[PDB]
């Protein structure tokens, strides 16, 4: 029971739309942790969300984005060892 299929769309020079899949009402919320590949930011959103628009980013920059399904105050040990994770690069130069 995990979030799957992290994809990006609506890529611009300072924004990226993230999208993922998870089984209906399996998690209370998701933790989205991102930073430039190399200070990390933690976003939390309701468990019914399957997309988020990351804004305020730098042009031509690669980010590391991890999404963790949250039950109560917990994340699965498997999901910490192998999170839904990906690098994405903004538009521009």
């Amino acid at each position: 029971p995990a979030p799957k299929n992290l994809v990006v769309s609506e890529v611009t020079e300072d924004s990226l739309r993230l999208s993922w899949t998870a089984p209906d009402a399996a998690f209370d919320s998701f933790l989205i942790q991102y930073q430039e590949s190399e200070e990390a930011i933690n976003l939390t959103v309701p468990g019914s969300e399957r997309s988020y628009d990351l804004t305020g980013l730098k042009p031509g920059t690669e980010y590391t984005v991890s999404i963790y399904g949250v039950l109560g105050s917990y994340v699965f040990e498997h999901d910490v060892m192998l999170p839904l994770s990906a690098e994405f690069t903004t538009g521009g130069h």
